[PDB]
């Protein structure tokens, strides 16, 4: 874990999700509301501007509900990315956010990578604010995790 201030809170939150993913995925499937309410996410929530925390949470919880209803747990990187923004008490709105800001305002883009959140499909590792957060499991049938074939030449 990192210790530098707000940046560390962000890095460590995603590290925690990755380290606990095999539990988190099951809670997200079976009892997501409970998952969203874990005190684990309180520090992250404090990085989200107070005036918009609730709106972001309404957006992400709704998106997750719609996601889960039609797709289930397919999208690991996206579930991990958005999960901490579900932590605040939700305030529902009709606003569709393309990005979500944290105070470190830096933007996490909803689709795809950003300076803040950068998943690489070749190494299968997540990078947050230029720091390693760990290895993601996109395919739950995979035995070997991490870097793809044909990366190291020899």
């Amino acid at each position: 874990g990192e210790i530098n201030g707000p940046e560390s809170v962000l890095v460590n939150t995603y590290q925690w999700i990755i380290r606990n993913w095999e539990t988190v995925k099951i809670q997200w499937s079976q009892n997501p509301t409970m998952l969203y309410n874990k005190m684990e996410f309180e520090p992250f929530q404090s990085l989200v501007p107070k005036a918009i925390r609730g709106q972001y949470s309404g957006f992400v919880r709704t998106l997750f509900q719609q996601m889960r209803d039609v797709l289930g747990t397919f999208d690991t990187t996206q579930i991990i990315k958005l999960l901490p923004f579900a932590a605040a008490p939700p305030k529902q709105s009709r606003m569709q956010f393309s990005s979500l800001t944290v105070n470190v305002g830096m933007r996490i883009l909803v689709r795809g990578n950003s300076p803040v959140f950068n998943y690489n499909k070749t190494t299968k590792r997540l990078t947050i604010l230029g720091k390693d957060a760990g290895t993601l499991i996109e395919d739950p049938d995979e035995s070997t995790s991490g870097v793809e074939s044909a990366v190291l030449r020899g």
